[PDB]
């Protein structure tokens, strides 16, 4: 009966990849650190990228009670950051020799006293701390017409976010005929890849639909936005774009989505993948400042909201040292942002200037990576190339050993660039005046420093095609 210490000097709220890497820095720099986290979850801090992506890819139907997934070089990783006999319980955390880090799990922060530095939890326990981390990350976003649908419509439709989506939604992949995803997003598209896969197998269907003219067309100029929906319409699935929801129902037993063009889809189960919440309830009792325009809360250049409050991940709306004002969702920058966090509260006293890199894999196969400003409505120019034989994400895990891309592409821009004297890899330049503010990687791997550097640096180039060069595209 794991019970709430009355107090802790490192208090870290939320239990997901910036508390963890939070955790990581405190006690890397304070080796008698304490420090608990209090996760909502049932389980430990994990990473969420697999389940998305190698846990759908495996013939071993144990997988999913024990979460030790294979990458795409065949070699298994467990989902949690660490074992689990590698914390200390919340009990013995404040006497313990040498400190620890302990989790409270099933238990949420509801109250946050700043001036007083204590928090309340859904059962009542109050705990003070010296230093705290908001590190809540974010809630889906359900689409409006779902949430005006009813109870019924509401428990067929999977918002997909944790460990316990992933053990329903694999469980419905197996159990019904027809499963449609709503967005056309990169985790949408990662679902629909993977679901298409299952589909094959069984005999099964999948649907994936969208407002955009292609997958990620918010993103993606038009080229590779048409060319990943090929892709996905290779592995099975029926893409529908141009698709505006007008109202989802249940029809004999099926839910029947209605399309405002006219068009209607009977399905078995919708997925949902439409965006993010930063989860920002603390700051009501708090009176921590959120951001209106792009959410989260707000700090500082050293991720401070108050002088002992530190925010990273997912609910951070911090100063991009480029773009200014910024949210983002990104698996290197949770863990960048907690890992500073966490010197910080151990005194460092350094600025985020980290440009946060994301990536996503729709199978061992094909592969991107984006940084800074990448918006389709910008002007773009791409560069294409024929693929080699190493350019998809499986040659890039097996060089490296790992699948989280942000641990093999380093976290570095490139000391200095010099430009040396059907497509199926490119580089895409995102454009203001010249100056290049955002790149997409397409099956390109370990070119993530220079184009850090290209953008960092903001110079004008007068001719991308031969700074594609940088990316061995010619
Ligand atoms: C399926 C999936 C696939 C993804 N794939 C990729 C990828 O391939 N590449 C990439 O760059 N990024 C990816 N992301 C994004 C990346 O995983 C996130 O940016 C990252 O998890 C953010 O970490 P975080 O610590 O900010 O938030 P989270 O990991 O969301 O953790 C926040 C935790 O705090 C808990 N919590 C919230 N409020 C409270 C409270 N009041 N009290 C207690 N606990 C609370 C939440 O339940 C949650 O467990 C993916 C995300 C998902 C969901």
């Amino acid at each position: 009966q794991d019970k709430a210490p009355s107090h802790v000097p490192f208090l870290l709220i939320g239990g997901g990849t910036a508390a963890f890497a939070a955790a990581r820095s405190i006690r890397a720099r304070d080796p008698g650190a304490r420090v608990l986290i209090v996760s909502e979850d049932p389980e430990l801090p994990y990473m969420r990228p697999p389940l998305s992506k190698e846990l759908w890819f495996s013939d071993d139907p144990n997988v999913t009670k024990t979460l030790r997934f294979k990458q795409w070089n065949g070699k298994e990783r467990s989902i949690y950051f660490q074992p689990p006999s590698f914390y200390v319980s919340a009990q013995d955390l404040p006497h313990i020799e040498n400190g620890g880090v302990a989790v409270l799990t099933g238990k949420k922060v509801v109250q946050l006293d700043v001036r007083d530095n204590m928090v309340k939890l859904n059962d009542g326990s109050q705990i003070t701390y010296e230093k705290c981390l908001i590190a809540t990350g974010g809630t889906p976003r359900s689409l409006s017409a779902i949430d005006r649908a009813g109870a019924e419509v509401k428990s067929r439709t999977t918002l997909f976010r944790k460990i316990g989506d992933f053990r329903s939604l694999e469980k419905i992949s197996r159990e019904v005929k027809s499963i449609t995803i709503i967005g056309g997003g990169f985790l949408g598209s990662e679902l629909a890849c993977a679901l298409g896969r299952k589909a094959r197998a069984l005999g099964t269907e999948v649907i994936q639909l969208f407002p955009e003219k292609g997958n990620m067309g918010k993103i993606l100029p038009e080229y590779l936005s048409n060319w990943t929906m090929e892709k996905v319409r290779r592995e099975g699935v029926k893409v529908m774009p141009n698709a505006i929801v007008q109202s989802v129902g249940v029809s004999s037993g099926k839910l029947l989505i209605k399309l405002k063009d006219g068009r209607k889809v009977e399905t078995d189960h919708i997925v949902a993948a439409v965006g993010l919440e930063p989860n920002v309830e603390l700051a009501k009792t708090g009176g921590l400042e959120i951001d209106s325009d792009f959410g989260g809360f707000r700090v500082n250049a050293e991720l401070q909201a108050r002088s002992n409050i530190w925010v990273a991940g997912d609910a951070a709306c911090f100063y991009d040292i480029k773009l200014g004002r910024r949210r983002v969702e990104h698996h290197d920058h949770a863990v960048v942002s907690g890992r500073l966090a966490g010197e910080n509260m151990t005194g460092a006293a350094k600025p985020y200037w980290h440009q946060s890199m994301f990536w996503s894999d729709l199978g061992p196969d094909v592969g991107y990576e984006a940084i800074g400003l990448v918006d389709s409505s910008l002007p773009t120019v791409g560069v294409f190339a024929k693929a080699t034989a190493q350019d998809n994400p499986k040659s890039a895990t097996e060089q490296s050993g790992t699948g989280i891309r942000s641990e093999s592409e380093t976290e570095s821009e490139a000391s200095e660039i010099t430009i040396p004297p059907d497509y199926g890899k490119g580089v895409i330049f995102y454009l203001r005046d010249k100056v290049v503010v955002g790149i997409v990687l397409w099956n390109i791997f370990n070119r993530m420093p220079i184009a850090r550097k290209i953008i960092k640096d903001g110079e004008q180039h007068e001719d991308l095609n031969e700074v594609a060069k940088l990316f061995n595209i010619h």
